[PDB]
């Protein structure tokens, strides 16, 4: 998948987590979020199509994506421990990082 | 998973997409298809077991697998946008690329 | 996800496989197990936090993780062929490798 194809996957999975009832539904959706970032970190968003791979703007994008995989991993551990409530709470903060990263490179 | 283990995963997920009702069912199955190709592109099919990694026959296999991940990504974006109909239509063309690649290296 | 976050994912997915009714439920959970190992093989467990990357104890961990991905792949192929019974049987042996690896680096 390209960049925004996995970005929209993160957005939809956040909508699945907010309506998920058990911990298995939250965990599987969070792993789909981690998976969507596993193949999209290597892709390039539309705005940075003509930015150097060593350009600080393109470098910012990689690390901003690295925070995302880090927060997703923390919510996965909370959902893995059975804390379905605290994992959904961590998913609401994930929604902030996903939306901020998605709007900065949407164009 | 080995090569044909993920090939049969693509075939079964295509059967899940053709019977999927909502867009979330199509998107998750398509990401399972992208995931099945993410770890099987690095594996080697049975026929090419004794073919050089730089052999044009083995090289053909890698690129033919690269088309597959590209088509899967396009269907993921269609399913991510909510176009459950057009994503299923793209999945039927995916069935052509999966079956052609699966039969050429099945043996 | 970090190391134990994916370790607990393997444990929960084993509980999903033992209660899965059809072959698609077993296959998807097994691919979640393969996915959980795809990003956790590159992480480091708590005990080996201060062990050299070329240390035989840290080297043992990588190969012990490599057996895990190999067994998961074999159960995926059994579940892909439709053998839902034999794949669940392979999942019970997977439970031995997961639990042995999980307890050796849990601390
Ligand atoms: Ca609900
Ligand atoms: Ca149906
Ligand atoms: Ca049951
Ligand atoms: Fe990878």
């Amino acid at each position: 998948a390209d960049w925004e194809a996995a970005m929209l996957t993160l957005l939809m999975m956040l909508k699945v987590i907010e309506k998920a009832d058990n911990a298995a539904q939250v965990l599987t959706a969070l792993w789909f979020m981690a998976l969507a970032a596993h193949m999209a970190a290597l892709a390039t968003p539309p705005k940075l199509e003509d930015k150097s791979p060593a350009s600080p703007e393109m470098i910012d994008f990689r690390v901003g994506f690295e925070e995302l995989a880090t927060e997703i991993g923390k919510a996965i551990k909370l959902a893995a421990l059975g804390k379905v409530k605290e994992a959904q709470a961590a998913a609401e903060q994930l929604k902030t990082t996903v939306n901020a990263h998605w709007q900065k490179y949407r164009s």
